[PDB]
RNA sequence: GGCAGAAGCUGCCUCUUCGGAGGCAGUUUCUGCC
């Protein structure tokens, strides 16, 4: 074996140890600000890589490989000092996760409501924040979302995770469930 | 040739009145968009 399920997901956080990594950024100066990037760069260390691969018909990380073979390459950091222990911790990845032959366009809730409005030549809901609490001994995320005529609620602890609890509901409050 | 959103996986950042909260991105599988 030679590849994993993530390779980006390795250059993301090596950026906290070393200040350079993780520079993502556009590949042109002529284009890009009229509406969408349409191609992408990334600069790491003292190297460069761009989205291209072989043909991008192979994978959407080819950026990332291309650069993450220069944090090979790394001085002894004389900065950001960091350590190294072992026989004194232990860990563990998860193993509930599985997989399988075939996929749908339904899978969840949360996938199914964001992926119905695209069909309908939006983007997204129209998501709203309430959080109109704050008790001595209760506090809590309050998200509202509206597609038109109707609205739903859901919790959560930032605004990028109450949006999965309440699209449970977003499915039943307009009729598509 | 090419991008953005959602979920699953990965992990980071800050606050706490001691209930707990607030904030981010990445990838990959679906979709749409270039």
């Amino acid at each position: 074996g030679s590849h994993m399920k993530s390779e980006i997901s390795q250059v993301f956080e090596i950026a906290l140890k070393r200040n350079l990594p993780v520079n993502f950024e556009v590949a042109r100066e002529s284009g890009p600000p009229h509406m969408k990037n349409f191609v992408t760069k990334v600069s790491v260390g003292e190297f460069v890589g761009e989205g291209e691969g072989k043909s991008k018909k192979i994978s959407k990380k080819n950026a990332a490989i291309a650069v993450l073979e220069e944090l090979k390459k790394l001085p002894p950091l004389p900065a950001v000092e960091r350590v190294k222990p072992r026989i004194k911790k232990k860990t563990k990845p998860i193993v509930k996760p599985q997989t399988s032959p075939e996929y749908g366009q339904g899978i969840n809730p949360i996938s199914r409501l964001a992926q119905i409005q695209q069909a309908k030549k939006e983007k997204e809901p129209e998501y709203t924040l309430l959080t109109e609490r704050g008790l001595p001994r209760r506090r809590e995320f309050v998200m509202q979302v509206k597609v038109g005529n109707h609205t739903a609620e859901g919790t959560g602890t930032n605004k990028k995770v109450a949006k999965r609890n309440a699209a449970e509901n977003m499915l039943e409050i307009l009729g598509f469930k």
